[PDB]
């Protein structure tokens, strides 16, 4: 049955794993997924997130399924974290969330829940834009298209561009949008292009797939989720699919979640009935620990404030480390000026080496990222600072 | 783009969660899902799970990613579990396992695998079987054929009928099997009998995909695997998905696992790749906690004795049950004799209710069952043994 199997491409992303394993170099220098690093280049557990667990060592008295839908409080949580406590929303009862195996896995539950619900045919996501998201729509049999969205030139957002792309877009088209900290480009829509843009959408019948895995990287929780909040002023549906991996450092412990939006109550209840079938045939039950952690964090005040610090210290870190990169570029003789990486929002630098620059950085100074270009800024620490800009000088 | 999507069908298992929870009279008798619970009525956290959690929360420094199939050591001990410790296939590196999110998320990822990358179009399923089989290989795109399994007059595993069934099934068919504890009839084949079928299967040329979710529950845990490492003794292809939700009391952490086994290491790998992009699109990697907690114990002489003991008691509890049940009810005036539940291996009671006999339990008398007539010995307490008697005894 399997003599003829062929072997996977390997993943441009996650495939970065497997190669650093193999690399026995003493001074690799992982820049690849994007996972935060403190000062010591680790990724450590957080405090807060310590704290849940110690809590729930001692007060979880029992491992029986959850239901299809996850941890209530987890789903509701979710729901003021991205509407806002008294969204309309919310108190209209227009929202359902499933909690999810990672952003991944609600990205996933949504494309099945649409091919086999919907006359959705066609999703669009921006160029250049995260690989995982034609993969997982394609799986569904669900056909992706393109817009575009970067000016390589000024480094900036192409609105026109953007604009005049997304007019091939028929209604009934479901159109995807990163809520903040647009992977790669780090460059995310002002207050008004988004409000422009929901308002085209509404005009042209879009249906709205936001991905949001970085809230609170970008300025803050609530900053970071007006794009968002614009769309669902005006729109009558949407989809949402959201992870806690990186605001949380729950990377491995799978929490994300997938939130459905119709018009009205007993819309969304019966859609989302058709969610939870989606997610019946595939793993039946969401991994209770890592929500039960953010559960916990937070409905407890206490646990909340330390952890809402310690995310505003890791924003705070990665924007250190791209001035440092910056000037250290400067000083170790960078024949070109990347000072355009400050206005980037997020874990990443994008837009300033090519593929080929990627490979010989790897091969010759043991230096890993994406070969799109994508370093991942997190990654970097004062430690393994000055041999990484030694490596892209010599590369330039 | 919601408007016209219709309610989904309740699912008759994890359904009854729901209507469990609209009830609200006072002694509802919970016997629907197939969950462990103790005395008490209620179903508690392992101690040996309890231990290893407070390992890992102080060992634990890092939520970081683990690779796409999981944890390295969990997949070890499942295969040392399975095959035995000096088997053959792992000694020649014929087996690769992958951590999946339950046993269903295995029987998922198994089934995206098989449409995606072979040629196969059936699988065979038993009648009575459990019906989330036909749900999750349907989803991916494969039919359904169900083979006969069960004689329903004399309450034992008619194997003519069996043999007579799969005679229908060609070479290049998926054949799924109970490793043990059939759901729902607890009737497994005798060692000849897997021995048979496993000679049989090699004939025909089947692809055998065993469902393991109770492994322990029937005598022992190397007893419970002979029929599966009968087959793995002839067969050069095989899968296995199996569960630690159950014997580890791990329900909501879903923690299971999808093993591949080819004729050498070279076609397994090559296979196996394919597997993991299967996963890649799905919910990417593992959750940790969970497999953490089952790899922790397995790598623990200490820990794995005290949890052997623990599923040891589970086993013992449930096999007291049956004989307080089937006495409680023949002193209870019961007109039938239901005596044949003692030979029934795992968790349930099957074969003497009706539908609507299960149907007037709920709705009369607050028992909550599987529409099938399947009850969850495993429910039974000292405590609720009389009343559910007495309801039996009323709609017999
Ligand atoms: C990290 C990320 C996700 C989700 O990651 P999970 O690990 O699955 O939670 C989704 N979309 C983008 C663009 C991401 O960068
Ligand atoms: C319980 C069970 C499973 C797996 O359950 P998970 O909760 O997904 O781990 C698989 N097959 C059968 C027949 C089962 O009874």
């Amino acid at each position: 049955m399997f003599e003829n199997i062929t072997t996977a491409p390997a993943d441009p992303i996650l495939g970065l794993a497997d190669l650093l394993r193999a690399d026995e170099r003493p001074g690799k220098i992982d820049l690849g997924m994007g996972v935060y690093n403190d000062e010591t280049g680790k990724t450590p557990v957080l405090t807060s997130v310590k704290k849940a667990e110690q809590y729930l060592l001692e007060n979880e008295t029992t491992k029986n399924y959850l239901g299809i839908d996850g941890i209530p409080e987890f789903g509701r949580c979710t729901q003021e974290l991205l509407f806002g406590k008294g969204s309309a929303l919310i108190n209209d009862k227009r929202a359902r969330t499933a909690q999810t195996p990672g952003g991944t896995g609600a990205l996933r539950v949504a494309a099945d829940f649409l091919a086999k619900n919907t006359s959705v045919k066609r999703v669009w996501v921006s160029n250049p834009g995260w690989p995982t998201h034609k993969s997982v729509f394609n799986s569904a049999g669900l056909e992706v298209r393109e817009y575009a969205y970067y000016d390589a030139e000024n480094h900036t957002l192409d609105f026109d561009a953007l604009i005049n792309s997304l007019n091939e877009a028929q209604a009934g088209d479901v159109v995807l949008f990163h809520g903040c900290c647009h992977n790669p480009t780090g460059i995310d829509p002002t207050l008004e292009q988004w409000q422009t843009l929901a308002q085209l959408s509404v005009e042209k019948g879009w249906l709205p797939l936001f991905d949001f895995a970085y809230q609170g990287f970008a300025r803050g929780l609530e900053e970071d989720a007006e794009g968002l909040r614009a769309f669902a002023a005006m729109h009558k549906e949407l989809i949402v699919a959201s992870s806690y991996s990186k605001n949380f450092g729950l990377y491995n412990e799978r929490v994300g979640a997938c939130t459905l939006v119709a018009a009205d109550s007993e819309t969304v209840d019966r859609a989302f009935s058709q969610m939870k079938a989606a997610i019946r045939v595939n793993y039946s039950s969401p991994p209770a620990h890592g929500a039960s952690v953010v559960a916990t964090i937070l409905s407890n005040d206490a646990l909340r404030a330390i952890w809402e610090q310690e995310l505003t210290d890791m924003r705070q870190r990665i924007q250190r480390m791209r001035q440092l990169f910056v000037n250290t570029l400067q000083e170790k003789g960078a024949n070109r000026d990347f000072s355009f990486t400050i206005k980037q929002n997020g874990m990443f630098f994008f837009g300033g080496l090519t593929k080929e620059q990627v490979l010989r950085l790897r091969e010759e100074f043991g230096v890993y990222a994406v070969a799109s270009g994508r370093l991942n800024v997190a990654g970097m620490t004062p430690d393994n600072l000055a041999p990484l800009c030694e490596a892209i000088v010599a590369v330039l």
